[PDB]
């Protein structure tokens, strides 16, 4: 029997994705000399199997790359050798995915999974189709997309603790519409700690912190006033500042409004991309656990705004409860538990 090859590319093939290895394959006999070259003469890196059967490319191959393959094939009946020439995807624009939370982190039972895009994503389910997510104990999950760009991953309930989350992001070489392609891929892995879940509840004004179902704190605060009230709902704690710089202007309120604010202050925990956070605020002690002075933040004593800023996490959640305003809504950035998980389920890749 003469010896036949099978690649994994048509000679002649133009548009060929690179988000796989370039394969040849030997039947009836070994391979005898496999290369691959780019339009420039460069080789590509390879491996031939210890059998000889199988020959992969080792690196991956470039955008708007032709590459010529040629092969060798010996055998008890004879020789068979083929040349083949393809393009890869010409992209028209590229896309670079950034992932969190960070790879090794430790997150509450709060915190999903995000992968946000530097340019709009016109085919969202091949974005989701590249994103694989695994859990240990595994959990269902689902995507929703917060805008054109970051679509959010995360259970039905609050992660258990102890879960193991990996996340790979292998969006290099997949089309992910109009010309737009992956730039690279991104691989993340993180673990859920300890629950915390703090409730701020506007009837007492109380915001009381629990770890693991115990009450570990609890603080008098104030909290958005009638005309610029806190909403309710469920927030995912952010970043932890020692101290930050508040600006209205950043949220699109003028300083000199009046409304508009510009001021310094210590120990700020984000929960809200609208710009509510725990923070110090010696100025409002007396009116903390009475009545509600701020333009939406969780106003707290300086040594519970510390004690927040060193006991809550990342991932970790406050909840508010009985103010007059509204609902955080569920495409804040950390209100993604105030969509309805049937909502969420369905998601949005239209
Ligand atoms: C919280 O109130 C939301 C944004 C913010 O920074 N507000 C704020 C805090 C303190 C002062 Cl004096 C003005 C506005
Ligand atoms: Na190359
Ligand atoms: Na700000």
């Amino acid at each position: 029997l003469v010896p036949k090859l099978t690649a994994s590319v048509t000679d002649g093939a133009v548009g060929v994705t690179v988000d796989a290895p370039v394969s040849v394959t030997a039947a009836d006999g070994v391979l005898a000399a496999v290369t691959m070259v780019n339009d420039n003469g460069r080789p590509v890196a390879g491996r031939l199997s210890p059998d000889g059967l199988r020959w992969s490319t080792t690196e991956q191959l470039g955008y708007n790359r032709r590459y010529t393959l040629n092969a060798t094939a010996l055998g008890l009946g004879g020789a068979a050798t083929r040349q083949l020439t393809f393009q890869t995807s010409s992209p028209a624009h590229l896309t670079m995915p950034y992932v969190m939370p960070g790879d090794g982190e430790v997150v509450g039972v709060g915190e999903p999974v995000a992968i946000r895009f530097d340019e709009n994503i016109a085919d969202r389910g091949a974005a989701e189709k590249a994103i694989k997510i695994t859990t240990n104990p595994p959990v269902e999950g689902a995507f929703y997309w917060l805008n054109n760009r970051e679509v959010r991953w995360r259970p039905e309930h609050f992660w258990k603790p102890g879960t193991a989350v990996d996340v790979a992001v292998n969006t290099y070489g997949v089309d992910l519409g109009e010309g737009m392609f992956g730039e690279d891929n991104v691989q993340t892995h993180f673990t859920i700690g300890d629950e915390v879940i703090a409730t701020a509840d506007d009837n007492t004004k109380i915001l009381t912190v629990r770890v693991n179902g115990e009450v570990v704190k609890s603080m008098p605060t104030s909290m958005g006033k009638d005309s610029t009230p806190t909403a309710n709902g469920i927030y995912i704690v952010g970043s932890r500042y020692k101290h930050i710089i508040m600006d209205s202007s950043t949220y699109g309120v003028p300083v000199n409004s009046p409304n508009g604010y510009r001021t310094d202050v210590d120990w700020a925990t984000q929960i809200s991309y609208s710009g509510v956070f725990v923070h110090s605020a010696p100025w409002s002690v007396g009116a903390q656990g009475h009545t509600n002075t701020s333009h939406g933040c969780l106003n707290v004593s300086p040594s519970n705004a510390q004690w927040f800023y060193d006991h809550v996490k990342r991932g970790d959640i406050v909840e508010v409860v009985n103010t007059v305003g509204g609902t955080l809504p569920g495409i804040d950035g950390l209100g993604d538990w105030n969509i309805p998980w049937d909502q969420w389920r369905a998601g949005n890749a239209k």
